[PDB]
């Protein structure tokens, strides 16, 4: 996992803990084209922790780590997604099919039945953490609060903070309790946003005013021209129970066979 600080070139420009930069590493033969992540203790040991989830994972719909460097300061490098996030890409390319999106979100969905597999939970699924390689090539990224579930449990109990809470499912705000579950929660959320364009969630409302709508039973509405059957879809993520909440197994099968029925309806 350490990389030679001398086979790594760094841009001037910033892309977006601190900055990520492009870069270009040297592989044993070609040459690739990655984005680097550079701290600008605590800070050290997150970047390692999310070092060491990376590394354990290997899925065409995750981000792959290359590895990391200690120079001018800690490095994660990792593969390039050129198009940026998802929420970004959809606010400036709304032209952008609900075939395309459909296509998109179930490629995140089986990078997260995946991870669910794996017993990591990824507790900051958003769609600003989805990256597009191409329009039709998504990938999750940002793994900086992940866990490594215990053998013994299905959960990850936090003790502690900075949450994104929009994101977050009941259980996560009521008993600090995260789970693959939670993570299918957070993706109703993020394929609100996927239909939305990028539009942000629960438009104008304290993270308090979201629990109290969430706990009345209330949800966010339909986005314009999202088909029904997600809509669907967003509100079986946003089950109250987490037992009856589907996990990503379910999810990635509902949204696999209706991205086949919109890809039969547009050869018809
Ligand atoms: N492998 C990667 O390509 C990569 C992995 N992770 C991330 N993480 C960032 C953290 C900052 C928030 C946004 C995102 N979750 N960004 C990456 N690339 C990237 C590519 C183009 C643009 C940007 N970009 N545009 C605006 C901000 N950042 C990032």
């Amino acid at each position: 996992v350490y990389l030679d600080r001398k086979l790594l070139t760094l841009e001037d420009k910033e892309l977006g803990f601190g900055t990520v930069k492009k870069g270009y590493y040297q592989m044993k033969k070609v040459v690739k084209t990655v984005a680097v992540k550079i701290l600008k203790p605590a800070l050290k040991d997150e970047l390692l922790a999310e070092a060491n989830v990376m590394q354990q994972l290997d899925n065409p719909y995750i981000v792959r780590m290359i590895g990391i460097c200690e120079a001018e300061s800690w490095m994660l490098v990792m593969e390039m997604a050129e198009l940026g996030p998802l929420n970004k890409y959809l606010q400036q390319n709304r032209h952008v099919t609900d075939k395309n999106i459909i296509e998109l979100v179930h490629q995140v969905s089986m990078g997260m039945k995946y991870l669910e597999e794996s017993n990591f939970v990824h507790r900051d699924l958003a769609a600003r953490n989805v990256l597009l390689v191409t329009q039709h090539y998504a990938k999750i990224s940002d793994f900086g609060l992940s866990k490594a579930l215990r053998a013994d449990e299905n959960y990850y109990k936090a003790q502690t903070g900075k949450w994104p809470v929009k994101w977050y499912a009941p259980e996560c705000i009521n008993y600090y309790k995260f789970s693959s579950k939670s993570d299918v929660w957070s993706f109703g959320v993020l394929m609100w946003e996927a239909f939305s364009y990028g539009q942000k969630p629960y438009r104008g409302m304290k993270g308090s005013e979201v629990t109290a709508m969430l706990e009345k039973g209330e949800r966010m509405g339909c986005p314009a021209g999202c088909p029904r059957e997600m809509y669907d879809l967003m509100n079986l993520c946003w089950t109250y129970d987490v037992e009856n909440r589907p996990g990503f197994a379910a999810v990635e099968l509902r949204l696999r066979n209706y991205y086949y029925d919109v890809v039969n309806h547009h050869h018809h």
